[PDB]
């Protein structure tokens, strides 16, 4: 039964220079395995894909077209135009009832605490809320994607083995399979192996 | 060239199972092997050596090893750490803890740390909790409240970064362990069971982290 799959796109640049091609030849490939994956997830009912890739403005209508909620995940505090555009897309998909898909802009893991522990941090500077008070549940509903289910799975390909400050809240349950695999290369047979290991 | 080890000590109830004996065998085969792991850190240049047990399903029952292992610690130069919920315990060996600590803080060889009632969300809840007080009482600016602060109120910030997290038993799971600390620290999980994993399996593990 999973339902939120979370992965880190690794080995973009490996696969690309292996075949004696540039930086970005292995971007368009990983953005390719980027939509398979998504295609994979919405037909599998997964019901929340987030993405972190360690412009978008061409997949929106895509994703639109194919009932895709789009939202932005990290700091993007990015230049006033840009940011008006993530609203559009995000704005644009928001009634859309497929995949949930996030993409990490700037995020990071100990960030995202972070930011939830300021929320908090003015609720109290504000004699709205005591320290006492403050628990887990609470800061849950404070970090990112605390609306949609919990993270089950967690992939990382390209070979390392480290979450990189990725999410880190949010993974305490977590599944954690790491394949060897490169990106432009993680296919559904892939994806359908990380899935049975959760299975089992 | 790695300083500070983590590990989620799997399978004690397996290694038994395997052999048709009931869970306390196992048990009483993974203190050894907790032993063994700590000799093996302290004479293998590791600063810091942090220990999750994990049951899921008498645990209470490490008070069998703080009463029967601390002077034993002592004499070797371990300086013995508690870290966890403790404020949950019962008043008299809340004292024996920190007895234990207060025995061998002043211990210059490897720093053991031991997690006892520990949750890697409750030690975030918990280094938070001391800032949110922190703001009720003038003194900070939630303005101020950025990575580097709150990492100085988590388990475990005199010491070195995490570098390492080992798993045995089988599982790819941190299972709600360390969880702010691990974000650059290496992953390791073997299918050895925790009474099994020896010198030879530490020491692959260390070898797999220096590439
Ligand atoms: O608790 C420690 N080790 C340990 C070993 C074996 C089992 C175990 O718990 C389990 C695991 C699995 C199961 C199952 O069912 O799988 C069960 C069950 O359900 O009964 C129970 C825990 C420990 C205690 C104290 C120190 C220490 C303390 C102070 C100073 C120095 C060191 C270090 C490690
Ligand atoms: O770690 C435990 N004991 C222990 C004692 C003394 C030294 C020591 O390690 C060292 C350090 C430095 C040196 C050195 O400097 O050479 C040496 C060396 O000389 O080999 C050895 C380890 C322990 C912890 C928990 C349980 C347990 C768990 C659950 C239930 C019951 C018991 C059992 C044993």
């Amino acid at each position: 039964g999973c339902r939120h799959v979370a992965i880190i796109m690794d080995g973009n640049g490996r696969w690309a220079k292996k075949q004696g091609k540039i930086r970005a030849f292995g971007h368009k490939a990983g953005a390719k395995s980027v939509r398979r994956a998504v295609s994979f997830a919405a037909n599998n009912g997964i019901e929340a894909l987030t993405l972190y890739a360690f412009a978008l403005d061409s997949e929106v209508k895509s994703l639109h077209r194919h009932n895709v909620r789009l939202r932005i995940i990290g700091d993007t505090s990015f230049n006033s135009r840009l940011q008006e555009r993530i609203r559009k897309s995000e704005a644009l998909t928001a009634g859309n009832t497929g995949l949930t898909l996030n993409i990490a802009a700037n995020y990071g893991g100990r960030w995202d605490i972070v930011q939830g522990v300021r929320q908090l941090a003015e609720k109290v500077q504000q004699g709205n809320l005591q320290p006492d008070q403050i628990d887990e549940e609470m800061l849950n509903q404070h970090v990112c994607m605390h609306e949609l289910a919990p993270v089950d799975l967690v992939i990382r390909t390209g070979g390392e083995h480290r979450i990189s400050n990725f999410l880190l809240w949010q993974i305490a349950y977590a599944e954690l399979y790491f394949t060897d695999v490169l990106w432009p290369d993680f296919d559904e047979q892939d994806f359908e192996g990380a899935l049975n290991a959760f299975a089992n």
